[PDB]
C-alpha cells in the first residue's frame, strides 16, 4: 500500500528520506514524489522515478502542470524482486538520491525547498518503511 | 577503527552512516567528528555509546576542554548484536539516528568547517562506513 504523508511546516535542508522496501519481481516502475501538497496534479519539486520496465531512473520536476527537463541516472540501481535502501537527502542546492552503499544522483532544485509539503511514494514498490529525519 | 580525512570539511546536509556490531565483551564505543589526527584535537562531536555504564554521552572539546555533556534517552545498543548510526549534519547541529528513530539532536558547539576528519573506535566491529 502507497504512502503519502504531509510535510506542513515543508522540509529544511538537511531533511533526510529514507525508504526502504522491495522492488516486486513483476515490478514495471515506482516513484518518490516531493510535491506541493495542495492537491494532486500540482507541483513537484522531485519525481523519482525508476522505471524497470525501460530500464532508466528519471529524476524531474514539475510546476503549473509543466514537467521540466528530465535527469537521467547512471545505471538502475534497483532489480525485480530486491530489496533496496533509498535516502533522499535534501540540501541547500538539491536533493541527494542514495540508493544501497553509494552516491547515485545529485538533483539540483528547481523549486524552492518551502514549497515541498508532501511526500508520496508509490507504484509497483512493497515498502517497508518510509522514515523522514 | 575507522579513521578518515575530509578534504574540505563537512557541509550542512552530509549523512554519516555507520553500521557494525558491539562485540559481546564491549565497554565503550565512539564516533568522533574531530578538527584532525592530533591527540587532544578539538572535537566538534564526540558520540560515545557505554555498555559498561549503560549510557550514550555527547560532547564537544575546544582547546583541550571537554563541554558539558549531554546524555541520550536509553541505550539503543547491545553486546553482540549489530547496529546502524546515521549522524547527520545540518546549519543547527548533529541529528543522531539509531535503528528507526531519532535518538538525539545535538546542537553545534564548534563551527562545522573545522571539521577535518571522521574517527570510529573502541569496542566496535564496523561493517561500513559511508559519508554522503
Ligand atoms: O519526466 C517524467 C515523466 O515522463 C513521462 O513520460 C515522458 C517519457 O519519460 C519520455 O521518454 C518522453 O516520452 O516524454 C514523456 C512525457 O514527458 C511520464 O508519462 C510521467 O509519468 C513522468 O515519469
Ligand atoms: O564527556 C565525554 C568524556 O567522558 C569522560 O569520562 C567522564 C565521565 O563521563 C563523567 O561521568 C565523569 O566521571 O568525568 C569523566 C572524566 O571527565 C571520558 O573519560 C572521556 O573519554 C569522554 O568520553
Amino acid at each position: 500500500v502507497p504512502h503519502k504523508s504531509s510535510l506542513p511546516e515543508g522540509i529544511r535542508p538537511s531533511t533526510v528520506l529514507r525508504i526502504r522496501g522491495l522492488v516486486p519481481p513483476n515490478a514495471s516502475r515506482f516513484h518518490v514524489n516531493l510535491l506541493c501538497g495542495e492537491e494532486q496534479g500540482s507541483d513537484a519539486a522531485l519525481h523519482f522515478n525508476p522505471r524497470l520496465d525501460t530500464s532508466e531512473v528519471v529524476f524531474n520536476s514539475k510546476e503549473q502542470g509543466s514537467w521540466g527537463r528530465e535527469e537521467r541516472g547512471p545505471g538502475v540501481p534497483f532489480q525485480r524482486g530486491q530489496p533496496f535502501e533509498v535516502l533522499i537527502i535534501a540540501s541547500d542546492d538539491g536533493f541527494k538520491a542514495v540508493v544501497g552503499d553509494a552516491q547515485y544522483h545529485h538533483f539540483r532544485h528547481r523549486l524552492p525547498l518551502a514549497r515541498v509539503r508532501l511526500v508520496e511514494v508509490g507504484g509497483d514498490v512493497q515498502l517497508d518503511s518510509v522514515r523522514i529525519f
